[PDB]
DNA sequence: AAACATCAAGGGTCCC
DNA sequence: GGGACCCTTGATGTTT
């Protein structure tokens, strides 16, 4: 596949569009909300995972 | 105080 | 690259 650096850490990330994830540790960005409960994540992914405790 | 289950943070991997 | 799911590890809560 494809690796990345991190600018910061420099530890490799195995990702296309997942160094942003990586980037998000240090600086904690929360740019994901929770329409109900206004729970903030820093991954899409997370940010499900809230849904569904919403919906059983 | 081991054994055990749960949640979350972080990273890997696939698929569209 | 974004969405989606899984794997590993550590902190926390149960239970006996
Ligand atoms: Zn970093
Ligand atoms: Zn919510």
């Amino acid at each position: 596949k494809a690796f990345q650096k991190c600018p910061i850490c420099e530890k490799v990330i195995q990702g296309a569009g997942k160094l942003p994830r990586h980037i998000r540790t240090h600086t904690g960005e929360k740019p994901y909300e929770c329409n109900i409960c206004k729970v903030r994540f820093t991954r899409q992914d997370k940010l499900k995972v809230h849904m569904r405790k919403h919906t059983g």
